[PDB]
């Protein structure tokens, strides 16, 4: 039986090693051939209360790939609740009689938790609520490490920037410490450090990870290294003075990389990654965007669907 | 056959009573039996000058259950009519070259009327104009009572609320007007109440209503309680101190109400309902909503398609 | 495969005569016979950084006509450029990762053709880029001078009103110019004139043309009076003296027009069509936007699609 039908998806934690394996699988098979009427019929709500390029843009066309149809917003000022004064509850309990499922971004943290009280049976698909998660971020990185690197034990991944406010790097270490061996360098201002909370669970599970002041003291080890952007956006008055990229990315920065490395970034980059980097063959952001339409498929056919295609 | 086909929708004072049993008919059989390419080859236009959460979502959600396409927008900011300076009668002569239909919703009164008479051979279904008219919250609403109740016959009542500026009340009175011996309840504000034309149909047709201070002195009567939102929106500013909703309803209130009885609300609602109705078996406003898609998809089929 | 398949369409300098036939030839092979099936799986980005109502709606019509899909925005606000910092170039970098060709307006000239560097094998179809070019207006202007005067040679053209900004006469002019034996007239304010590019490119291929103050003294002799409104939003506030139309057609001046004349407007209008030309047999501008429907789908037919 497919264990993720008819889920809510809105926490890695609350993914199994499996599960995740699972949509891995179902995105390789989607990758090599098209299933365009998999979800004819279906309707599915796209919901976006704050910015986006390519979490929307992407999980719209896939539904279009598998052939359902998608109403939405990607602004709240001309909805209900942008005028006249509607509570979100509200809003997800009418969204429900309508759809199959909802994909929603939020500013605040847990509001995707919240929608689930009001759904119904209508499965919701986070796509980012404030500082907290973004697990289909995690699905579409995953599935990249697996494929430049060949597996998703065993293996050295630098985080750098804004990890306090990366809802990206909570959601992918999460998922890879579900996996063995994985070990961590997590390069960050004090002031945005990886939240205590990821650090106990890594304690908790045997896993090593250590803090760094440069790239270049441990640019040999890595097998993945994973750029981020200061989250301007929900920065406090007290970080103010962190606003601007505290790490910066060159090409000549590459000199001591292993030849098998890759470059990646969840997107949009501000100057922390410099546009010279682009041509080498270290980079992978804008392959690792192109594979958000396969993981985006497979996690839109593994929740409506109710059987496993194979 | 089919006497609503390539008719434009814009109130419910042009319908009549076997039109209105037509497509409540209509949306039970799609309800129960799907036809999802029955509008294949139709592209749609949904036109929204002003906000919306439900009735802009259902109509696409149903074009879509149908088999058409959309095109459109949901704020008017963008178009050419927005930023160049284009005139609505010359946007709605385009945009009546491209599609097959056009929803329309708009801030004025009569702009749904307006725009039938550019759009020529194409029919305009009205999602909205004003404090005027809402005649698919009318047909949605009707579909609501006749489930509920087993008829729309014989019933009474209440509106509660902003009756004045509530175009979803002016289109709903004067369809119950259209079936016998219904009986209406009116709880509203001294500044906000139902307009004397309103009222003046009702008396021309023999038909009772009554005004009243408070939801709880007509609970043991009503078989159907219909709350509104206060239209802070369309308020004249010697009308703000109406701003907060003067009448809540809250569970306790449904101690003596009917077996039978539906608490209805168009939405979005403020405070005038308060959430621990929500849990009550008479709380049926977001069943309500749900029963949108049927009735839409009913309206589109019909206008569109010669045959039954 | 055909000659556009696959091909950036950004200027109309970039294309020759035998590549404006094949349009206008599918166009008229697909308004005949519809082919609703032809872009089935194929899914389309339309991106619009400036107001647009006719451009962008006709453009997702032909898609869904020709049963493709589409994706996108209608301005910036909204995504990671308009609000995290993202530049424009990694923005089509991404963008061209997902879908099958890119539809993009601009408000920068040059815009259209950069993104030809950031999108890989991804076609980009420029819809408007500042006031430098308007390919696809170019066609559907084309299919309607073809349909109304039965041919694109030995015709009398006048283009009107603002020819400095205006993009759409930029690349009319440019298409024009490759057919046979016509004729210009341009009657445009001195600070608005045609460019000097433009008059180049006229003498270098022995074409004749002329500049006038009224449109009176040309009346008698066109057969397309094209008119133009003034480009408010990329003039310099030293040119604003010029933000009235100079010129104003009225029903009254076309007493002596040829019987075949049409008059021409890529919309939307100001003041310088008055709604008394409307009724008139010699109004086309409505008639003109229609028939995007039918070159938006050929263009996208031919690029999409290896075969004919
Ligand atoms: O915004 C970031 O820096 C990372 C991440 N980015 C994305 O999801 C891509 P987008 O905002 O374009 O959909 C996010 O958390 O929103
Ligand atoms: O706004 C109201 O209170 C009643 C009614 N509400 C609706 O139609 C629901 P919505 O605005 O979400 O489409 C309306 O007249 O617009
Ligand atoms: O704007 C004009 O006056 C001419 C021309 N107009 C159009 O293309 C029509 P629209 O802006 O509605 O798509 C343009 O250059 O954008
Ligand atoms: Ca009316
Ligand atoms: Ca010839």
């Amino acid at each position: 039986a497919n264990p993720l039908y008819q889920k809510h998806i809105i926490s890695i934690n609350d993914l199994s090693r499996d599960d995740l394996n699972l949509v891995l699988a179902t995105a390789a098979k989607l990758k090599a051939n098209p299933q365009p009427e998999l979800l004819k019929h279906k309707v599915i709500a796209s919901c976006f209360f704050e910015a986006s390029t390519r979490t929307r843009l992407s999980f719209e066309t896939s539904m279009h790939r598998l052939g359902a149809s998608v109403v939405g917003f990607s602004d709240s000022a001309n909805t209900s609740l942008g005028k006249k004064g509607e509570t979100l509850a509200d809003t997800i309990s009418v969204i429900s009689t309508y759809v199959d499922a909802i994909v929603m971004r939020h500013p605040q943290e847990g509001a995707a938790r919240l929608a689930t009280e009001f759904s119904g049976n209508v499965p919701v698909l986070n796509a980012g609520d404030g500082s907290n998660q973004h697990p289909t971020q995690t699905l579409l990185d995953l599935f990249t490490i697996q494929e430049t690197q060949g597996r998703l034990d065993n293996l050295h991944v630098a985080m750098v920037g804004d990890l306090k406010y990366g809802r990206t790097v909570h959601s992918l270490t999460q998922a890879l410490a579900k996996f063995d061996g994985n070990r961590f360098y997590f390069i960050a201002p004090d002031a945005l450090a990886m939240p205590q909370y990821i650090l106990d669970m890594l304690d908790e599970k045997g896993i090593a990870w250590s803090l760094h002041s440069s790239i270049e003291e441990v640019m040999a080890e890595v097998d993945i290294l994973y750029m981020t952007r200061v989250q301007k956006e929900r920065l406090d008055p007290s970080e103010y003075a962190n606003v601007k990229a505290q790490f910066v990315l060159r090409a000549s920065d590459l000199h001591n990389a292993k030849a098998n490395m890759k470059v990646l970034h969840p997107l949009p980059r501000v100057d922390e990654i410099a546009t010279d980097v682009d041509k080498t063959p270290h980079a992978w952001y804008f392959q690792q965007a192109g594979n958000g339409i396969f993981a985006r498929q497979a996690l839109l056919a593994l929740v409506l669907n109710r059987d496993l295609v194979l």
